């Protein structure tokens, strides 16, 4: 398993416009187009990414590339990141997976806000910091994708995917 599988299991692939859990406006696999409100805006958005009038679809090819871009692009923030860095730096490569999930989905930004996690991930405190996570909207609102993304850096394995 790697990243790409496994996000593409927690994000899923769809070649017309979308809303996502959030209600925003998506395509692909888990690509955000705008927080606007305006199917407009989003379809706006939609041709400046993929360089043609789109009309608010993709082929499987597009999609793909969008992903390499934004798999790319998070681990080149993580990587340029001050708080992220050295978490990810001290990780293994199975939880350094964990932590790009997180990143794709959230942004730097809001994984930067879990400060007293990050601090228990870097001690290789497990069963700590998989308690400290579950304690977030993120849980709440999206509790299977990050009940699987806790069992990654609870574990170190692909358990929680290997089902899926």
């Amino acid at each position: 398993m790697n990243i790409f599988e496994m996000l593409r299991i927690d994000e899923g692939l769809r070649l017309k416009i979308y809303k996502d859990t959030e209600g925003y406006y998506t395509i692909g696999i888990g690509h955000l187009l705008t927080k606007s409100p305006s199917l407009n805006a989003a379809k706006s958005e939609l041709d400046k990414a993929i360089g043609r009038n789109c009309n608010g679809v993709i082929t499987k090819d597009e999609a793909e590339k969008l992903f390499n871009q934004d798999v790319d692009a998070a681990v080149r923030g993580i990587l340029r990141n001050a708080k992220l860095k050295p978490v990810y730096d001290s990780l293994d490569a199975v939880r350094r997976c964990a932590l790009i999930n997180m990143v794709f989905q959230m942004g730097e930004t809001g994984v930067a806000g879990f400060e007293n996690s990050l601090r228990m991930l870097q001690q290789k405190r497990w069963d700590e910091a998989a308690v400290n996570l579950a304690k977030s909207r993120w849980y709440n609102q999206t509790p299977n994708r990050a009940k699987r993304v806790i069992t990654t850096f609870r574990t170190g394995t692909w358990d929680a995917y290997k089902n899926l």
